[PDB]
């Protein structure tokens, strides 16, 4: 049975990275009828963060992904927190030390960097302490780390399922830290001995883990058991080719679902970061993902990660996917968030009817139609202008509108028509000062059905507030 997994480290936000690679593992493991593991690696107790490992947990179901074994739902093989399993890595780790696999080195930070700039990394020569003076100088606490004993000479073969093998001369490959002088894991100990005994038969990672890998492969070697196959993602890239940064861009779930992204919609654009489905379709559901799902489709270049064509998938989803009652409920915590609330159901669904066109995100339609649910609306300097523009006109058609009994897009707009040929100026004269006037605005749906909207009597009150 298939088993594969995520290892993501409570460091920070809920990282983009995490979900693409999530969204893989999880999608292997479901066409195949297997499972799908979370592990966290939180032993970096410099960066690790209060909440993290809550957050990206709750990021991946956001997104409609599930989990069969893990921290808060249990398993197994647990614990499934790195941090509850010290004392196995250090049982490991003494284990290959007793096969020869491993070695003590007590070098200082110092000689190590004397070492590394003589030599150009470390030499190993702590090989050369006599095993028994090594334990004993240990014993005796001196600090040391546990290091690989990577044989020399030698060649390691590698194999990603999606490039092929690769043989390395073991000169490439470093004798690797397995133990902290803190007695805490390096990943290279840490991942082997977990995905072993988590029953992991397939590791997909994201590629700059690819070299890695013939470490790994040795130490499954070393302890006599058997390697999983390992499928190497590609980097998800900037439109520059340049790989995605936390550091350079927005790489954040939680800032992504803030501002107003639709979870679907997000998943959809991680599914053709390293995929492609046959007739090419680009708007597809999870579970298509699975059912399309082979290695064979997974291109190697890699794929690049634009926001604006992930705005635009936003968009598609608010217009052409969900319905106009599901978009009407999404948005309602961005109303509340604003500080603004809704007459009515009804009333709602037609603002959102009316503004469906006009935003590709949650977040933008508060910002954009916020007029629509408050009196307290910002008017921009260039809607201010126009106004003072027009004063006069709005002025002389303020009587026409009070005295207007036929309060309907149609009549509205066959007011104006006339009023503007009374006035000997074309309709757009008049109508921009007024949509300036209604909504603080230049920029917004039909003038005249949103000039009925509202209602007569709501309409000439802010009107007048406008002229006055
Ligand atoms: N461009 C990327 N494509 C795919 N996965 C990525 C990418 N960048 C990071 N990841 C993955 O996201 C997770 C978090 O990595 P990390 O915290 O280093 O973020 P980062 O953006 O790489 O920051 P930094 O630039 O400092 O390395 C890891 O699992 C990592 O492999
Ligand atoms: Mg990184």
């Amino acid at each position: 049975m298939v088993v594969t997994r995520i290892a993501p480290s409570p460091t920070g936000d809920p990282h983009v990275g995490t979900a693409y690679i999530a969204l893989f593992n999880y999608a292997w493991a479901r066409r195949n009828g297997g499972r799908f593991i979370v592990r966290i690696e939180d032993t970096d107790r410099a960066r690790y963060v209060p909440g993290a490992e809550e957050r990206i947990l709750a990021a991946l179901k956001w997104l409609g992904l599930s989990y069969d074994e893990g921290p808060d739902v249990g398993g197994p093989h647990g614990p499934y927190r790195q941090s509850e399993r010290l004392p196995l890595y250090q049982k490991y780790a003494e284990e290959l030390l007793k096969r020869g696999w491993a070695y003590r080195a007590f070098e200082t930070p110092e000689e190590l960097e004397q070492i590394r700039k003589e030599k150009g990394g470390y030499d190993g020569r702590a090989r050369n302490i006599p095993p028994e003076e090594a334990e004993e100088r240990a014993r005796r606490g001196e600090p040391h780390v546990i290091r690989l004993k990577v044989p020399r000479p030698g060649t390691t073969e590698v194999k990603d399922e999606l490039r092929g093998v690769v043989v390395y001369d073991n000169q490439e490959i470093p004798d690797v830290v397995l133990l902290k002088s803190d007695g805490y894991p390096t990943y290279h100990l840490a991942n082997v001995v977990d995905d072993h005994l988590m029953g992991v038969t397939d590791v997909i990672r994201a590629e700059e883990w690819l070299v890695s890998t013939p470490i790994h492969v040795l130490l499954y070697r070393a302890f006599g058991w058997e390697a999983p196959r390992f499928y190497h993602m590609p980097l998800l890239r900037n439109p520059d080719k340049t790989k995605i940064s936390k550091r350079k861009s927005h790489t954040s779930l939680d800032w992504y679902k803030a501002e107003g992204f639709l979870p679907e919609a997000l998943r959809n654009y991680l599914c053709l970061m390293g995929f492609s489905m046959p007739d090419g379709r680009e708007i597809f559901t999870l579970e298509e993902f699975i059912q399309a799902f082979t290695w064979e489709r997974v291109s190697l270049g890699g794929p690049v990660f634009d926001l604006e064509k992930l705005r635009w998938m936003n968009g598609k989803y608010i217009r052409e996917v969900l319905s106009l009652e599901e978009v009407a409920e999404r948005v309602k915590p961005f109303l509340r968030e604003a500080g603004l609330s809704w007459e009515s159901e009804a009333y709602l669904r037609r603002a959102v009817e009316l503004m469906r066109p006009r935003f590709d995100t949650l977040k933008e339609f508060p910002e954009k139609a916020r007029y629509l649910f408050t009196e307290d609306y910002p008017v921009s300097e260039k809607a201010q202008r126009k106004l003072e523009e027009g004063l006069p006109l709005l002025k002389e058609l303020y009587p026409r509108l009070r005295a207007q009994e036929e309060w309907t897009e149609a009549a509205l707009e066959a007011l104006l028509r006339g009023f503007a040929a009374e006035k000997g100026v074309k309709l757009g004269q008049v109508a921009q000062p007024l949509r300036a006037a209604l909504t603080g605005s230049l920029e917004t749906p039909g003038l005249f059905e949103i000039l009925a909207l509202l209602g007569k009597e709501r309409a000439l009150r802010r009107l007048e507030r406008a002229l006055a």
